[PDB]
């Protein structure tokens, strides 16, 4: 045939104790396991390459272990499970071929694993809106080939190791909605990444080293913190940024001029510190109101106008 008899047994083993879930209706040992659904084979090695568990309420269980039994996976996803629970399984570390870990909306909870760095083809790790604890394994830094690490909506604590602005490569990093505190590591000042999602943390002090106009930065996000410097000292941006959100930090200072020669699409700076004139340009008085409100005395369109003695 085709289907190898080693991935048929696995496939079949995760299935009971998945204790037959619906999705894996077309599991059936009359037809060959390439053909069924939530699986691909490799053309030449004609091995399990591929497993996709999603969007099914009633799925109630842990990982199976079996999982580590398809050696050939490189794509894993468990996506949307909201009654898969324990921790992520100690058995993944055998998957040296995974370039795909997505296990994310699920009831997934203890520490991250430390075996992640040893899964040295990953692309993409996602364990984001789990209930995943404790710090963040800072010798995730030493994946070489990561374009995105999603770790967003847990319930990690702690700081970000100084270690994880040193990525090769310079992945896009999602850690929002977690409690972390402390700093962001001026390595970040190195590092170059298209998109930066801190939001909803505890962090404090300074960001502007991520700024600056060589960097490639599209995306950031740090609304939510207690980042707490003064925005004048960012006189220049990485020209390509189209998404800012500082918005509910203690950042003070005034609004760069600068500003206006980007393409901002997205911008919100309210529940600051501010000060001073909005400058105008680019699409700066295309925001409404609600991108400035609850600041110190920014003032100017589209504030009221500035009115110094008042
Ligand atoms: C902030 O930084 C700039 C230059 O880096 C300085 O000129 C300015 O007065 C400082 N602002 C405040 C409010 O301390
Ligand atoms: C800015 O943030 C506040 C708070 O999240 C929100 O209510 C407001 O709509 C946002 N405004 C813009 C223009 O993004």
């Amino acid at each position: 045939q085709r289907c190898n008899n080693n991935d048929k047994q696995a496939l079949l083993q995760i299935k009971t104790a998945l204790k037959n879930p619906t999705i894996t209706d077309s599991w059936v040992s009359d037809d060959d396991c390439c053909g069924w659904d939530l699986v691909e084979c490799d053309e030449t090695s004609n091995r399990i390459i591929s497993l996709i568990i999603q969007d099914d309420e009633a799925l109630t269980g842990q990982i199976p272990p079996q999982v580590g039994d398809l050696p050939y996976l490189q794509a894993l996803w468990f996506r949307k499970l909201p009654n898969l629970f324990g921790k992520i399984p100690e058995e993944i570390s055998a998957l040296k071929d995974l370039k795909s870990l997505r296990l994310s909306s699920t009831s997934l909870s203890g520490p991250v694993p430390l075996f992640f760095p040893q899964l040295t083809k990953l692309t993409c790790l996602d364990l984001s809106f789990n209930k995943l604890l404790g710090v963040i394994p800072p010798q995730l830094s030493t994946l070489p080939n990561l374009k995105a690490l999603h770790l967003e909506r847990n319930e990690l604590t702690g700081e970000i190791p100084d270690i994880f602005g040193n990525f090769a490569g310079s992945p896009d990093i999602y850690l929002s909605h977690n409690q972390l505190t402390g700093f962001v590591p001026k390595t970040f000042a190195r590092a170059d990444p298209i998109r930066l999602d801190f939001s909803g943390n505890r962090l404090e002090g300074d960001i502007s080293f991520l700024f600056g106009p060589k960097k490639r930065l599209e995306m950031l996000d740090f609304s939510g913190n207690v980042l707490s410097f003064n925005f004048s000292r960012v006189q220049e941006f990485p020209p390509s940024l189209t998404y800012l959100d500082l918005n509910h930090n203690q950042i003070s200072g005034s609004l760069s001029s600068e500003l206006a020669k980007l393409d901002l699409q997205t911008f919100n700076v309210s529940d600051n510190n501010l000060c001073g004139k909005i400058p105008t340009g680019g699409n700066l008085q295309r925001f409404d109101r609600t991108a400035y409100l609850h600041n110190s005395c920014l003032c100017g369109a589209p504030l009221p106008e500035c009115a110094a003695a008042a």
